[PDB]
């Protein structure tokens, strides 16, 4: 499924980040890489951006964004 779906408190760990090269090397170094989990902080519906949590550290992403990252649920 992909991160966007995942609602609030929900966890999920990253096995894909797709789009273009400049998206995935943007995306990928915000800290989203592939095994680690991932938990979202808020995420709000129709409200832009959403509020996660990984390594660590509070990350936004837009819905869309989230949209193109592969995920597996907790």
């Amino acid at each position: 499924m992909r991160l966007s779906e995942l609602k609030t408190g929900e966890k999920g760990v990253i096995v894909k980040v797709l789009g273009h090269g400049g998206f995935r090397k943007r995306i990928v170094e915000m800290g989203f890489i592939k095994g680690k989990t991932v938990e979202v902080l808020l995420n709000a519906p129709l409200k832009d951006p959403i509020k996660y949590k990984i390594m660590g550290y509070e990350i936004s992403l837009r819905r869309q964004e989230a949209d193109m990252i592969e995920i597996i649920s907790e």
